[PDB]
């Protein structure tokens, strides 16, 4: 791949995420002053766990709805056998979602955008795992601190999916090629922006997995919804 092409490659990945941003960042920050009141909060605590995980998986699956449409318009993607085209899309998409929510994080008050307003980790007390909740908050913090940009998120998420180390792959020497040209397009654009400092500030390779993989286990008992 050449520079004029490595150019456009990066140029496209950022165009996708723009429309598939679920919520416009334009509106994400604008609604910062909209907060659930304590009754609205204690109201969200009244509910039984069964209700939340549904609401969760509802907006979640409605979100992953977008993610795929985003993930589809890439390059080299379609030209992968459907076995390997999916091993990724299945194992990858949650990790991607976890990332994509860092924008929803308002680090100024440690709150998150859930169905119309902003509220903290107490909005989800009823799920009985405050630790994992904060643990995710803590994760989203460590990116809100990196102050990820729209074009940064896109290019990093576009590398979460493309993992040729995911076992169960049969076009391995096909996947690798799409990884490299994405790894390269990533770094070589961080350089032209001089953001290379984050390449060590990046959340561990495995934390992103071991948090989403922990996100599904304590959901596997309540609902098993994997959208294709
Ligand atoms: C900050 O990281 C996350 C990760 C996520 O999975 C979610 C999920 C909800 C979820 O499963 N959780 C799991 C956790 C144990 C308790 C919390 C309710 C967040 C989500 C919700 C609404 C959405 C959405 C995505 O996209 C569109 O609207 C985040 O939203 C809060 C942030």
């Amino acid at each position: 791949a050449s520079l004029t092409e490595i150019e456009h490659l990066v140029q496209s990945v950022c165009k996708s995420y723009r429309e598939t941003c679920q919520l416009r960042l334009e509106d994400l920050l604008r609604q910062r002053s909209n907060i659930f009141s304590r009754e609205e909060v204690t109201g969200y605590q009244r509910k039984s766990m069964w209700e939340m995980w549904e609401r969760c998986a509802h907006h979640l699956t409605e979100a992953i709805q977008y993610v795929v449409e985003f993930a589809k318009r890439l390059s080299g993607f379609m030209e992968l056998c459907q076995n390997d085209q999916i091993v990724l899309l299945k194992a990858g998409a949650m990790e991607v979602v976890l990332v994509r929510m860092c924008r929803a994080y308002n680090a100024d008050n440690r709150t998150v955008f859930f169905e119309g307003k902003y509220g903290g980790m107490e909005l989800f007390r009823a799920l009985g795992c405050s630790e994992l909740i904060s643990s995710i908050f803590d994760f989203s913090h460590s990116l809100s601190a990196l102050h990820f940009s729209e074009d940064e998120i896109a290019l990093y998420t576009a590398l979460v999916l493309i993992n040729a180390h995911r076992p169960g792959l049969q076009e391995k020497r096909k996947v690798e090629q799409l990884q490299y040209n994405l790894e390269l397009a990533f770094h070589h654009h961080l350089c032209k922006t001089h953001r290379q400092s984050i390449l060590a500030k990046l959340p561990p390779k495995g934390k992103l997995r071991s948090l989403c993989s922990q996100h599904v286990e304590r959901l596997q008992i309540f609902q098993h919804l994997h959208p294709i």
